[PDB]
């Protein structure tokens, strides 16, 4: 039977069908959101709903006796079994994440088209040659969140109380987001010299971002 | 009598003179502006505004007896068209953004002169070679609308209360706009963890957006 | 006189003596900034002051001497000629700021220095190929700072009560500074669908701006 | 015994010893963060950070007497030194910085892992290229921070009022962060004019910034 299902598998009109219910459950989901719609037609979702994800474990089934270890070496197929598994956690207990994380599913409209994977793929390749780079700033802000939390935690621990805190405070800085009137404006009300901490933290930070730029814009 | 005014069409004294009438109305449009100009001139710029909506239409029209199917083949002439014709809608009933979508004849200034449209055209044509990351981009805005209207949504309804609201604040959290005091920081007070859902998209939206700028520097 | 002269001003010594000028007079106005050093040195720096615009006012009328015609075709020396000028207009009437605008001779430090001046040429060469798309956004500023006036200004008129509000207004969404919670959350409370308006006007802005800064990498 | 520790010194298990240490002091800073910690564990912290410090002494010592005059010739090696010496200085009165610099000994991380070393060097290779520009642009907003000192400092002495205040404003309209209503809407309230000075200034550094990474992503 294996040449069988082999042949429904690889088969186009498997795949299609496979396209054809995401794009139907990624617009089921949009329609979750209408708490009228939900009065409504609700139950005809959660059925609909419940529906593709046994469709969705026997094509993952499926799937597998068709190519066994080569499944489990394919990143593309793997996500979809680790996403399929999320959306299989019984709808009750745990962390309310859960019924929330199902939504990742309509990821698989990424997996099952190439023009897609191509597109990630190309994105991903990105990430090693990156590395050096962002281990580097992770050491940077892991040593200045501990400077921070020790300069500043105390008559601002909002911002900096924690090293957590701290992390978080420089990440909004490095962003540019609100960083003076809100942090560092107040912080020196106190802390007079805290523009010595700050704007040699930014020129680093965004300098080797712009690198990072810089670098990508070269491979 | 064709070959008449397919002479006086292609004349350059024409076209001259449509780019002279352009400018005109471009600068009587901005003095519509004050309330003292209209005060007193009113009517000059009123009949004036109809004149010029009539020579741009007895020039749309012969324009088309003389390219006839060419015509609604031009992008930039389709534009004219459909520039023209909402300038055409009478002064009153449905919507009161006709009154206003009217100061779009001023891009006929962009499509009448070639310096102009060489600039546009170039513009426009990196556009195709982006769909493939646009796409990626609305489908992956679109999963994390949902997850943030199904888990925010209920205490912060202003921000993503609703599908499009969520759209909403993701798009300006991606612009990095206030996003941390002001979006993120009250979702804490609540919500300990939002930072595992705001951090992660933020990576990825701008990872991504810098990845499809240096795309467009490759080309 | 003439070539006795020309070897005054072409001499080493002499530019490197008008160098030397303006560091020092530079300091000078640095120092003119502490109300407390004025109490003090005050009429030591009033008195270094016209010393040194004397001193310029000399050397610009021997430098014409030196090069005639020739002088005002060269870009650096009508600077120098106009900013000393500026520095010439009594400490009195009119407006103020042409004391405030004597500081610009600091600019001088640049003309009268290669590398400075060979850098912001480097820099001002760059612009020509800039003007098509400058031009482009100026037109499409000037079109929705109308379309703004007329839309928002009844309700909004701090930000778009004028057309010169609109650009304001505009020009800083486009600097993406504080617009969706300081403009467009405030105007969507009364027109809902302003969004319709911003998202695209900021698509559009961020855009061009982007092929703007991969052109200035193709040149 | 010279050759007995340059033998020791060069052995890669000194060097994989003292990397051992580094990422051990560090997690051992991070841990000096908590409050609860440092209630549990604090003289066990104590402890083994006055040993490491014994332990990187010792340690430097050794790696001169093997390197010489080659050592302080060494960026990297003299970096160890000032930085192991920072935190020599015994944990008491006159700066209290200096028990917080401390932390910076997890910068050898990087000193003492060539993979670091060659991003760092990658990096700082870029800075020579870019003096031209950075004095340029020191330059300019020394001059800037000038004219505003003497034109808004009065009535807004948070802001301007110092030179250096107003270098800190202007590095945060640079920065383009809450410009226009954290600080040139207000200005106008007063000052009406105000946009004259800050729109341009804005042009110009931002101009000047985008040329600058340009710049590096040709050499
Ligand atoms: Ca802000
Ligand atoms: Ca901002």
């Amino acid at each position: 039977m294996y040449l069988r299902i082999t042949n429904i598998v690889e088969s186009s009109f498997f795949t299609k069908f496979i396209i054809y219910l995401i794009v139907l459950n990624g617009i089921t989901m949009g329609l979750e959101t209408s708490k009228t719609f939900m009065q409504s037609f609700g139950v005809y979702t959660t059925l609909f709903n419940q529906i593709v994800i046994t469709i969705f474990t026997i094509e993952i089934i499926l799937r597998i006796y068709v190519h066994r270890i080569s499944f489990f070496k394919d990143p593309w197929s793997l996500f979809d079994f680790f996403v399929v598994a999320i959306s299989l956690v019984p709808t009750s207990s745990g962390f309310e994440i859960l019924r929330v994380l199902r939504v990742l599913r309509l990821f698989r409209l990424v997996t099952a088209v190439p023009q897609m994977r191509k597109i990630v793929s190309a994105l991903i390749s990105v990430i090693p040659g990156m590395l050096s780079v962002i281990a580097l700033m992770t050491l940077f802000f892991y040593i200045f969140a501990i400077m921070a939390t020790q300069l500043f935690g105390e008559r601002f621990p909002e911002w900096f109380g924690t090293l957590g805190e701290s992390f978080y405070t420089l990440f909004q800085v490095m962003t540019l987001d609100d960083w003076s009137n809100g942090i560092v404006r107040p912080l020196m009300e106190v802390y007079p010299y805290a523009w010595v901490f700050f704007i040699p933290f930014i020129f680093v930070v965004t300098f080797v971002m712009i690198n990072l730029v810089v670098a990508i814009c070269v491979d």
